[PDB]
């Protein structure tokens, strides 16, 4: 009997991952055989510049569970993951890395948490460990900032290693977004979510020169995709500055009448500067409010997500 | 004979509404039985953190008229109402609250007004009563402001308790909008609209610490979704300021030629400040006009709504 | 034999047009009978506040050529025309006014020009005549301005009285736009276009107190929907102002070194003011360029329009 | 046996190309007959103002390989090319010019490079030659700038003469964009790309008065469609200016306390000017970041492009 129903999809983005395919596939097979479930392995070639696709085709010829999504260009790991998840058909989908920095054995644990009713199972590191103090402090500050500014609650130490139920995968597919912060998006599609702790081996504990410009832009993407306060604060700042300018002008007139001293030219210049700056900041704040509305409209997120229905059929 | 056609949908958003389901359903059944019409009760669980969904499933098992829309997350009362209306199939749809602050008996009156040809029947409180003076004054000022700025006429004292005909429900479904002001949207879909007065009981007359930041943001949403004047005023303000700067410069030159006194440096600085501020305000106004056009485009409201046709079929 | 193919659609937007329906329909029938072609009359009730819809239904009961599009609200004459054209099915579509200020007899002439191969036949007044000098001068200046700024060539003295071939009607339907300047849109869908001159009778020559705020907003819509120069000029203005500030600073330093006089504080303030204003104007210009790109994207106009094909089928 | 499968499409945009059709078609037939492949010639009349369409119809009557796309208006060469490619159905598509400035014989070479597995084959001039020094320097500077700012790598000396595989054509059709920089778009859809060198004949080496305003706007389109840095730089500039203002104020206070001299009015004015300018530049930078996100959303580019699949079917 052929099930024809994939229970588990393993999505691996690959970029120059030759001389890693054999070990990765051996470990994955060793982990996935005891699970006794139908599975597929979607390997997404993200424009590799070496003999990765050739070895992938060699493995695909012999192993029926291997499928290849060959992207035209190198789009990056996140976009390769998105493509692999788009082409995945399992009831659960697990993104994993080809270098096996995240132990594939934990897949089993994830599957267990998936069978207890959880729709998202994050694989979270117990501690950051090998990451430098600067990286840890910046990550902690970013998470605190995004928690304060936004209404989403991104769990700590969560990477791309996770299990997503088919329902969560379809919810993520319902989000047409070109500027995606995946951590915030997974927090936003709030289903039954849990986490499984795992200690990453010292082989991959810390070895990375982080490009802090890329990290800064990633944090900016996360903040801007889920908060509009940076656009709203300016109208109130302009109102405060204009009020200060008006109060200063009133005080200058009061000193002119009660002391008989004409207002100095620099004081009038300061009043005009503050008033014009506040008016322009109010205009910028109104523009920012309307631009936030436009951004919300063009992100085109669903108003809601239905997780379960009783007595009703799902709307197309 | 099975009608298979729901005449009335009752949409109830629920968030932690356990220990209220029994009384709510008993009152609703007592009201809806004499109506002698087929009905459904769409209960929308908006991510309740207690045993609300369990009791909802218990009620759904026994009562065939109860259906449950279980949202993945807590999206808020308005979004839960939107989801329930999306899943409703009655000829008329009535959003009601689970705490029964709005008397369900008035449903009957609403249905009567629905059978007289009205497409929207608002349930309006006779007086605000228990609301504090600050709340009443802010609401009155907001309604006056939105009436002056916009072309819509939002009726006073209207809440979410209302009856919408299927035609109005479909018109609202035709509005893809992520930043929705529902009061203004219902005013904008102008069908045959009336209201039914009702005095809310002292049990729910006034007990609420209003978060005026949330109210302010709600008013901002309402003003910005139906008015573009806050974007347009800035170009005229900049034109006025630039004209004043040019007139001041002309007066300074006139005093330089007729009195033989060279222009003081502070006067020239003031002229430059005013001219640059006016030019930047004109630029901000042009940007605001184009941003208002962009906002109108991305709101993607239908150009018109057809209420009735004679000799023609409805366009798909 | 029943043709079942409407050759001509007459679209009439109506708002409080009772006591005009009898004369309008009599004149239209007198004009359209000699044409010996199948026709329909789409009357669009734009939320009339009198017994217009009742008389329209009375006429529709007896006359098989009358169809009624009843809009939910009063959306305005232009939107009512858009709805009527959307519901029209004739090979040619002619928008006409219910008061018959434009002679329906000219319809015949329009039809003639339609049979000579022209896709758009404008009905143009020979002279403005009754319009005041202010109105004529403002219209002439607006048309000159829109001709200079844009690449479209809006013909003079063209109103809503025109004939549009089905191909032009479908091209206009291909333009999803919520901020529409119909004159510019018809110029933009450039098919075989001609005009027929007609002298409007003194009964409707001039009687109108034009709301120049509405006319100004209409002109702004026309300019902004087909020109982006108001967004682009600001970056060049800022560049010029910044260059002037830098040159002034250089001249001040040159006078400081060649004359031994330290730069006065007001001169340094002026340099800073001009430099900051120019930098902010460059920023506003870059924002305006990107906003113009966004506006072009969200207007979603077709890249091209195909008028004829040889050896190919039309793309869906 | 009728193949019914076009192997090669030749897309020719034509604008006033009468007295060139005979030579163009003779040369094209001479080149395309030895290829021994099925082909079509899509001639796109871009609103020609002479007897171009008549001769095109005459040629289409006799030659079964000629098809005509008659655009309603003159939309420009690039849009005419887009329409012709949209109506092309060959496995490979080659845009060529009607004046035959690019030798059609090179088509053969392109086809050869297409059969070696390349999806895009650019026809690149060996040297610019006849172009003036100003044109060459501006082109080189523009290409260096777009290479530095963006992540795309536009090949040098590439024109519209190229071969695109059906897969690349479909990828380009997947890009709904009204503001298109085709060079950057072809760089962005990164498939197997190569180039074929060709020396353009002295008949077309250099004869052109380039409109540098149009070239400047084209370069602006290219930079803005693939870079957001012009929107991002302003927040950092504002931060720097605000920091300088704060440092200047601190230095002034330090001199006030350590020297006992009250701060001059011009110094305080300068501090206020710099602080307000920096705050407004930060606001403009935040607006620019959000506007860049909006532009990315409304460009609606696909997240990825799949070039090949193994074990999976293409997603609809
Ligand atoms: O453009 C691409 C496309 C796919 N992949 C795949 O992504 C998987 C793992 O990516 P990897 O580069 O090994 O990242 P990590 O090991 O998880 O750690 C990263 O941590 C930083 C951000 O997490 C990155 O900037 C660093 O490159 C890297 O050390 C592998 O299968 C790769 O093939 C890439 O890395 N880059
Ligand atoms: O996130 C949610 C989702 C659903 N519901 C449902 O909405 C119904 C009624 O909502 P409720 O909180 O009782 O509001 P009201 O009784 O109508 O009065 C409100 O008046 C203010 C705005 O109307 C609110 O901010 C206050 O929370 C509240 O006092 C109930 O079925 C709730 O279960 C919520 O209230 N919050
Ligand atoms: O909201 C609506 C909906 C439909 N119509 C119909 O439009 C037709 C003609 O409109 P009308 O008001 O008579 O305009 P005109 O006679 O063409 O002249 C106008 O010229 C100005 C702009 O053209 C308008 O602002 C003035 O109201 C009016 O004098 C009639 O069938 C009306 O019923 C309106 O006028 N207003
Ligand atoms: O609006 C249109 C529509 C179609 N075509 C067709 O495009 C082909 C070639 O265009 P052409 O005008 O001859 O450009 P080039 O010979 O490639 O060189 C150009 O180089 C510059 C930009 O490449 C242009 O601005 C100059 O007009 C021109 O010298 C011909 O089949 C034309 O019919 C146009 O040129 N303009
Ligand atoms: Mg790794
Ligand atoms: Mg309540
Ligand atoms: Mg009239
Ligand atoms: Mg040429």
């Amino acid at each position: 009997q052929s099930n024809a129903t994939i229970e588990l999809s393993i999505v691996i983005p690959m970029y120059n991952e030759e001389d890693n395919l054999e070990h990765l596939f051996a470990r994955l097979l060793e982990v996935l055989t005891p699970l006794k479930i139908t599975y597929e392995i979607i390997c997404v070639n993200d424009g590799s510049k070496d003999k990765t696709l050739k070895q992938l085709i060699d493995c695909y010829q012999s192993n029926r569970q291997i499928k290849i999504v060959n992207l035209s260009r190198n789009f990056g790991k996140e976009i390769a993951l998105s493509a692999g998840i788009d082409y995945a058909q399992g009831n659960a989908v697990i993104p994993i890395d080809a270098d096996l920095q995240d132990p594939p054995e934990l897949i089993h644990e994830l599957v267990d948490k998936w069978r207890e009713g959880y729709d998202i199972v994050y694989a979270t590191r117990r501690s950051r460990q090998g990451e430098t103090w600067v990286k840890q402090f910046t990550a902690k500050m970013f998470y605190k900032v995004i928690g304060r500014m936004t209404e989403i609650k991104i769990p700590p130490n969560t990477g791309d290693f996770r299990l997503m139920d088919r329902k969560v995968v379809n919810a993520i597919k319902q989000l047409p977004e070109r500027t995606r912060f995946m951590k915030g998006l997974f927090a936003w599609v709030g289903y039954r979510q849990t986490f499984v702790l795992f200690d990453r081996e010292p082989r991959f504990q810390g070895q990375t020169k982080w490009n802090y410009w890329k990290l800064w832009n990633f944090a900016l993407d996360g903040i801007f995709s889920f908060s509009l306060l940076p656009l709203k604060v300016w109208t109130y700042l302009g109102s405060i500055i204009s009020l200060l300018s008006l109060a200063y002008a009133s005080f200058l007139i009061l000193k002119t009448i009660t002391l008989g001293v004409d207002v100095p030219g620099y004081a009038s210049l300061m009043v005009a500067i503050l008033f014009l700056g506040g008016v322009q900041l109010i205009s910028l704040g109104v523009i920012g409010e309307y631009l936030g509305r436009v951004y919300e409209e063009v992100k085109a997120r669903p108003l809601y997500l239905v997780s379960d229905l009783w007595g009703l059929e799902y709307l197309p």
